[PDB]
């Protein structure tokens, strides 16, 4: 039963296998992209699980033949395109595994594992709403290039991976040296119309297969139960509650309001709660865009409060503490002999006024570490005039709203309280949406409650000449070009704004 | 307390000691063998665990000091073989067997004084354990047999077999063999199991003298109607023709459906309603094999599943191949190196059957698998001297209903091929299984998951043309006789031979 | 709200800030001593976790550019910590401590004990210090606080001593055979100190006036204690607890309530505790009223001891050491040429339980080197006895004090391998029983009188002095006398022991 399906990829060939392997996986596919060679399975529980959190995984690994932490950031680089595009309300357990068996630098096995991971979902019976496709681009002497080989990328300007669906792009992640929001844009859709041929390429053949979905009845709500639950939270003042400033005095308010109102009233109590969350979700996202204020009193594009200080450490080569409203992060810089550059990322329970076991790194806290890293070896001098080893920790005092982005302005307090020379300051942001259908509106350096109950959580570094780093993820379908463009634009405003408060702390480089 | 009991055990002097020490668990004795020296203990918990399933544990463990200075995954799991079958049905209490290795000569199997230290410490406990049971180990060499071998007798045996059981039957094989014949495999199982009853002969003595008061299980006896009741809605709803289900993952759906449905007929009742249908379903299974010989995928008693196979399929791999029987399937991956000179690896990923779950090292299943494998094909792997580089084989398990491991050693032997490396002779295995009536037996040839579950043993040979490489067996009922061991041992050469053929379809000789 | 209080600490500054990091903690403070910095965290979980345990943890970690010690140092930070929380307070507390810069003259270890202690006295946690710990050399007769580096190559005595106000909570030492004497005055040379400390912090309480969040204790139904009295009464509680055999006494206990619940949910929560309680007073009254402990001995008497050597063919050495229902298994690997070190392992068929075999735990690890602390200062010198030394304990069995018949199973063990070391070494663990008339001192003490005691304080040394302690207990506070007691009566019980030792191997083999 063993079918093949081909097509050309940016100069060489990809070839989508079904039908022979893993057969007892919900669904299969193995992927032939040049040398590169990946099989991915996708697979569902059995029934639903409980509660209201949708338990989806996805899993990457290169074999020791095919030739630590890259595959546990392409294992995140491939959930984030794919998450958003299942049904409301589905909560089956679904797993995603990638096996990278032979891997060819010069074919992205992060690529073919992406279209292998969309592949597996399509040809399943689970009801994923793609397909995605995602590609490289790269940038050089003016052009761009998709999926460029080793050697390209030795010379390139950016390093992007881009993704989406049919009608708009999902996900976008880059490394650049410094380039502008216009050339990023650019980037990003220039990729996008490679991803819309791989998708329908992924679609001949999902019309071929005709795999059998199964039925996802979403239930629709009691218009007159919401009714009575939205009377008493309106009677218990939902709106003045929303608005308190404290975050931790915010939650427990709202936590007693809804453990009030459920106690009036076990199955119906379910529901209770689900309603009272999404009038909470409402509430938030009316106040934004018919008031524009958020939940802190803050307006769309005003950032929060910041304070910052250096050289807190005694010992220590270089050392930054940077706050930002309620999250706060102190970096630490040491010099050594003579990998070269790396930042780590470690996120304590205390941060979020939390107990609880304390673990190896986890795979956020891998994440946040690597683009934190990503978005600082830009600026960070050539090893012929500066000959050292330059190691940065960040830690995570306090959080609410992007350590990842409060980490990278510590790093870059600590790196000028160490003397090294470096290129430019850097500094970073996270932007937010709220999208009804009349309108929309971008938020400027979101807090968790908005990246929660938000559209987006987009994250923009780099210095004043320009981008050193993004990673962006949505919860809606998909994002228009016009609201990515002006995303950049307001988040290169925010970023300027940081780098100016960060420069009254410490203006250059010690000597 | 001390009480010391003393023999001989193939020329050296064997001790166990019980009274002294460890005194808190249900029972414990140390073995002195020679120069080896062994704790073994045996706990069990106060009141038995709920649910349908007997958690026994075993462990193993040699100390840093032992020698003055995975194997004992591969000993503990040795261990529970021969112990795990030997226990009241219906017995669900915790019990864990600990083994410590506090001395260890080579020359005196720590592994064998610890098998029987275990039963030892089972047998004085009040653990109501239906033994005692042995071990013992035989090599092979100028045609004579010898028990435990030592270092330097193996160096120069054909045979490395452990044999384990009780006064009346062997209840283990597991062996390692240079290529020999069934009936020299037969005879040197039952030249060892002489030796176990001399030793059982032993233990029995010591119980006599110690007089251990066992705790009383009550099995409960089935209630007549209520049986009769189930047994009813279970005709009506054709648990006969659902069986009969050819594909795996339906026929268990329907099953568990089937259940599902005569369960909510229909709390305390319930775990008997569900108990009584899962030996209703086995009785429908062995049935159907017994007296209309077909097996619930339809085959007969003898048949193997359909076979498919293909080298090569890696571009980049020094070797490759990928071998299919029935719903089970596995891939097997080769790399050369320079110059611990061979070894063979087995991964079980949970997409194989059709599951999620969080994904781990290597488990103790994928441990003993990979070390089958890797045993059933060293003895065909050439000298170092005319084929100098390192062989590292890894296999995947891709689907599974039957023996993967089998399947693997399969694939194996074709990426050897597909690799050019000049190896003695090809290899292939085959699982056999058994149902046992009172009026009569029928061994089953390639069995696949439902058969091991629901029925009596399961007996893995793997070898070439010429003769046995390897064997591990165990079962689920008292004990295996001679006849039933030799007609499986003859059988499974025919399976293997079959297997082989098709094999040589795919490719004929090395590359 | 950036707030800075300062101080001096024995010769370098101590400063202590609050309100600028770590805000949604309950409490944080961060903790600079000399050029070493800590910040310590105290959280809460929001609501009280379900059953009669009181999770509470305290973690230490040293950074890699501050520059088994890191369970070592929190489970010293837990032991004066701990005893303080309003009985029946079941709330996950969590304490952090994070080593940002360390100078290894101004003790890390001790700046994250004030640290700890200071981040939950500015915290609504309801605890009761604040406490303080102090580290305590020995040179040339006097005392010092908090030596350096190079007075402690140099000291007699390594002692972290803690407590409040008006008591010491916690002493843990290692020392070069000092008197009994000797280590009193040191630990209360200590304690004057420590009572600067905890002044200082309760200015800044003081200050700062944090709100604590109100702990109501219930108070027992009389008449349901009543009932429960009776039916513990009839069925002869008194001769239950008396059982001699540690798994029997256990198993009738169980049995006893498990049959007085029957009678009988919330109301079934209440009936377990005051079974508890009723059980607790029962131990208690038989040894402060009738001068008998639960299996029939009395306050000074040391269980019956057995012991052996060499019971292992290929090993350099092995001892064999019985203690009651306590047992330990000894050890010793001798190699070329960190030189000496005890590891201490307790697999679960010790206490006869089942379980998952793991890597060792943080007890396991807290034992091993309480004994290598023990038995280091009686190790040859390298230069007349040029071999490493690994000694290695199993615990068989278990009921007392594993820790310490490891000593005395190692100290075998060195003999039987025929090292020649300066003295044997034996160890002893002392309880407590306080009435408010008065207390009895309890020696080697089986897990019953732990569990249901009011201290657990382990002492070893040679037959000339102290070689290690470790304690702690579970009421707010131990005077003088009964710390003088303790030593005293452990330093019999210790001779005791090493005379039976000797029966077995008199000296080092040849």
């Amino acid at each position: 039963e063993k079918k093949v399906f081909k097509t050309e990829w940016a100069g060489r060939s990809l070839t989508i296998e079904t039908g022979q392997l893993a057969k007892q996986a919900n669904g299969a596919v193995l992927v032939r992209y040049g040398d590169t060679v990946v099989l991915s399975t996708a697979t569902a529980s059995k029934e639903p699980r409980d509660g209201d959190f949708f338990p989806l995984t996805v899993n990457y690994e290169e074999k020791m033949y095919a030739a630590g932490d890259d595959a546990t950031l392409t294992a995140r680089l491939i959930d984030r395109p794919i998450r958003p595009l299942f049904p409301k309300g589905y909560k089956h357990d679904v797993q995603i595994m990638n096996m990278v068996l032979s891997a060819d630098p010069d074919c992205s096995p992060q690529m073919a594992a992406m279209i292998g991971s969309s592949m597996a979902l399509s040809v399943s019976d689970i009801p994923f709403q793609g397909p995605i496709a995602g590609v490289n681009v790269g940038y050089i002497d003016g052009k761009y290039i998709i999926n460029p080989t080793v050697e390209e990328k030795e010379v390139s300007r950016l390093d992007l991976e881009v993704a989406g669906h049919k009608d708009a792009v999902n996900m976008v992640e880059a490394g650049a040296s410094e380039i502008t929001e216009q050339e990023m844009l650019e980037a990003i859709f220039f990729g996008h119309e490679e991803i819309q041929r791989l998708v329908d390429f992924q679609q001949q053949i999902v019309d071929h297969i005709q795999p059998v979905k199964q039925e996802f009845i979403p239930a629709e709500r009691d218009e007159a139960l919401v009714e009575r639950v939205k009377s008493l939270t309106e009677e218990k003042g939902l709106k003045e509650t929303v608005l308190t400033f404290d975050k931790q005095q915010r939650d427990e308010n709202l936590d007693n309001l809804k453990e009030e109102i459920v106690n009036e009233f076990e199955l119906l109590i379910k529901e209770v709660y689900a309603i009272l969350n999404e009038l909470v979700k409402e509430e938030v996202r009316r106040l934004i865009a018919d008031e524009k204020i958020r939940p802190d009193g803050r307006k769309p594009d005003e950032i929060r409060p910041l304070d910052s200080e250096v050289g807190i450490l005694p010992r220590t080569h270089g050392s930054g503490l940077f706050t930002r409203g309620q999250t706060q992060a102190l970096s630490v810089l040491t010099l050594g002999a003579l990998k070269r550059f790396m930042h780590h990322y470690n996120f304590p329970n205390f941060s979020v006024g939390e107990t609880g076991p304390v673990r190896a790194p986890g795979r956020r806290e891998i994440g946040h570490g690597a683009l934190g890293e990503r978005a600082l070896k830009y600026i960070i001098p050539d090893t012929a005039d500066f000959p050292y080893t330059i190691r940065i920790v960040s830690e995570v005092l306090e959080s609410n709203g992007s350590s990842s982005q409060a980490s990278i302005c510590g790093s870059t307090l600590a790196l000028m309280d160490a003397g090294v020379p470096i290129k430019a300051p850097v500094a970073g942001i996270a932007m937010g949406l709220v999208t009804r259908e009349d309108s929309y509106t971008i938020l400027t350096d979101i807090q968790g409650m908005e990246d929660a109950l938000g559209d987006m959580d987009f994250k923009v570094a780099g210095t004043k000449e320009g981008i050193t780093a993004i990673q962006m993820d949505i919860k809606i379908d998909g994002l228009t070009r016009e609201i990515i463009e002006e995303a950049l634009e307001q988040a290169r405003r925010g970023r300027l704004e940081i780098m100016n408060h960060m420069l009254q702390t410490i203006d250059q480089p010690r000597t």
